[PDB]
């Protein structure tokens, strides 16, 4: 499982699942002053972006998206411009 998306319609609590295949070092890059820009962003959009470490499915870090459809987008919109920056796309 990856991207997770949202199989059920309820708002984007989880139907804004978003699952981010990230390289482990755009992750470091993700957080760009060492951690702190991530947690700017997450808590200012009001986003519920958690980086994993473990994973799950994938070798690099899988940044875990959910909360309100601005706060989703928000965030993901900052994981989009890195992920997009290290995977192409």
């Amino acid at each position: 499982i990856s991207s997770q998306l949202g199989p059920i319609h309820p708002p984007p609590r989880t139907s804004m699942t978003e699952e981010y295949r990230v390289p482990d070092g755009m992750v470091g890059l993700i957080i760009g002053r060492g951690g702190e820009q991530i947690n700017k962003i997450q808590q200012d959009s009001g986003c519920k972006v958690q980086i994993s470490p473990d994973s799950g499915g994938l070798p690099e870090r899988s940044v875990s998206l959910t909360g309100a459809p601005e706060s989703v987008q928000k965030a993901k919109m900052m994981l989009d411009d890195i992920v997009s920056r290290g995977r192409g796309g």
